């Protein structure tokens, strides 16, 4: 995969916003996982919380890297979730489910040369907020 993080500075959005946890914080080029350092997103405590980045055009995606929240003992909120790739028409082109990060600070997700415009993280869990320190997206190596 390429080394350029193509998610950086792109339009990001999420199911709702709480505690000032703006969606753009996951694409601000700062993986700092401490919520108090203002680089981690936060939705409402809600069902099926989600976060999305629009890559702005269709890209051949090979890797999505998630950086979890690290302060406050709430890392396990990022559990039982999908990482989803959508095309320009917003149809799913790939989807991977994950149980846990197992206390790891980050998760590398590898996709098999998928042409996608949107990258989405979807919690499948009830009444839980989605918080991401960063989401980085990399093109497949040519
Ligand atoms: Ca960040
Ligand atoms: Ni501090």
């Amino acid at each position: 995969v390429e080394t350029e993080n193509i998610a950086r500075g792109k339009q990001a959005s999420q199911s709702s916003t709480a505690y000032g946890g703006a969606a753009t914080r996951a694409v601000d080029g700062n993986v700092d996982s401490d919520y108090g350092h203002h680089s981690v997103t936060h939705t409402n405590f809600e069902d099926n919380a989600w976060w999305q980045v629009d890559l702005g055009k269709t890209e051949n995606v090979g890797k999505v890297k998630l950086y979890n929240r690290g302060d406050g003992n709430v890392a396990n909120r990022l559990s039982n979730f999908d990482v989803v790739l959508l095309n320009e028409a917003k149809q799913e082109v790939a989807r991977q489910h994950f149980d846990s990060l197992n206390g790891k600070a980050e998760l590398e997700v590898f996709f098999t040369a998928k042409d996608a415009r949107y990258v989405k993280v979807e919690l499948k869990t009830k009444n839980t907020p989605l918080s991401l320190a960063e989401v980085e997206v990399f093109r497949s190596a040519t």
